[PDB]
C-alpha cells in the first residue's frame, strides 16, 4: 500500500513534466499565431495606404497628360494655321510675278 | 492513507486531462495556423500584383508626359519663330 504511493509519484512526475511540454508547444504556437496575426493586420493596413498613395499619383499623372493633350492640340492646330498663312503668301507672290 | 492516494489519483487524473486538452488546442491552433498564413500569404500575393500593375501605369504615362512635353517644346519655338517671320516681314513692308 506504500508501494502504490511510490508508483504514483513516479507517474506524477512524468505526467506533470508531458503536461508542461503540451504546454510549452501550445503557447509557443501561440506566439506564433498572433506574431502571424499582427502581421496580416499590419499587411492590410499598408495595402490601403498604398493603393491610396498610389491612385493620387496617378490622378496627378492623368492631369499632366490631359493638359499636355490639351496644349499639344492648340499649338498643333496654330503651327498649321500660320504655316498656312505663309504658304498663301508665297501663293500670291509667284501668282503676281 | 486513503486520505493522500484519493487526492493524488486526483492529481494525475487532472495532469493527464490538462495535457489532452492541451494537445486539443495545439491542434487547432496548427489548422488556424495554416489558416492565417494562406491569408498573409493572399494579402502579401494581391500586393505585389498591385505595386507592379500600378508602376506599370505610372511608366507608360510618364512617357506619355516626356514625350508630349518634347513635342509641345519643339513647336512651342517653331510657333513662336514663324510669327516672328511674319511680324518682321510685316515692319519690312510698312518700311515700303
Amino acid at each position: 500500500e506504500a508501494d502504490i504511493i511510490t508508483n504514483l509519484r513516479c507517474r506524477l512526475k512524468e505526467a506533470e513534466e508531458e503536461r508542461l511540454k503540451a504546454a510549452q508547444y501550445g503557447l509557443q504556437l501561440v506566439e506564433s499565431q498572433n506574431e502571424l496575426q499582427n502581421q496580416l493586420d499590419k499587411c492590410r493596413n499598408e495595402m490601403m495606404t498604398m493603393t491610396e498613395s498610389y491612385e493620387q499619383e496617378k490622378y496627378t499623372l492623368q492631369r499632366e497628360v490631359e493638359l499636355k493633350s490639351r496644349m499639344l492640340e492648340s499649338l498643333s492646330c496654330e503651327c498649321e494655321a500660320i504655316k498656312q498663312q505663309q504658304k498663301m503668301h508665297l501663293e500670291k507672290l509667284e501668282e503676281q510675278l
